[PDB]
DNA sequence: GCTCTACGTCATCA
DNA sequence: GCTCTACGTCATCA
């Protein structure tokens, strides 16, 4: 049988990781790796990896999973991104960590401007 | 026999301002009268009137005739707009002719700001 | 640690 | 004297 690609071992896959995002990962192991498997929103993806709206709503560039807004059911629906794309998005983007830490770094300025 | 609103003589109205912005005039008061009758492009409506793309968008706020875009017609759409409707709106959404000639005021300033 | 949008300008590109 | 969008923050509101 088809193996979680972390531990080599479980054979059962964390039915979020796989139906929605196409990863071959157990729970057990999206638990052990956050820095990888780990669900944001997107407002998160905005402030921490400075993606833009046109970017975060290209259907043909992230998977999604979307929720009903946990504030109301009436506010528009929360979408959630694994961390994995949107980093890897967000280094193309900005030219690895290096050059995301240095756009962190330009932002603060602006606000010690203002 | 139905007659023009501005002329009170002409039975035959202009079909743009007729089926278009549903208007009772004829070709001639039309161009006798441009503040009331001139069709205004999209970007007119913003310099002129500081109206926003959010308002010239409302389908249910004002009549709109669209044209090719006459640079290309691989471009949008150009979007024309009747300036009694236009001014109309934005004399509201300014306080009047006074405040929309304020609001003019106040962004030369901007610029005089940034130098 | 929710999201959309609108302000605001202008530059592009279309 | 053509149009949209994006780039900016946010705030407000949904
Ligand atoms: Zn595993
Ligand atoms: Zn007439």
């Amino acid at each position: 049988a088809p193996k979680c690609i972390e531990c080599h071992i479980n054979i059962e896959m964390d039915p979020v990781l796989h139906d929605v995002f196409k990863l071959q990962v157990c729970k057990q192991c999206s638990k052990e790796h956050p820095e990888k498997y780990a669900l944001l929103t997107k407002t998160e993806c905005k402030e921490d990896y400075f993606l833009t709206d046109p970017e975060l709503n290209d259907e043909d560039l992230f998977h999604r999973l979307e929720k009903p807004n946990p504030h109301s059911g009436t506010f528009a629906r929360m979408q959630l991104f694994v961390r994995c794309e949107v980093e890897a998005f967000a280094f193309k983007k900005w030219g690895g960590e290096e050059g995301l830490d240095e756009e962190w770094q330009r932002r603060e300025e602006g606000k010690a401007h203002r």
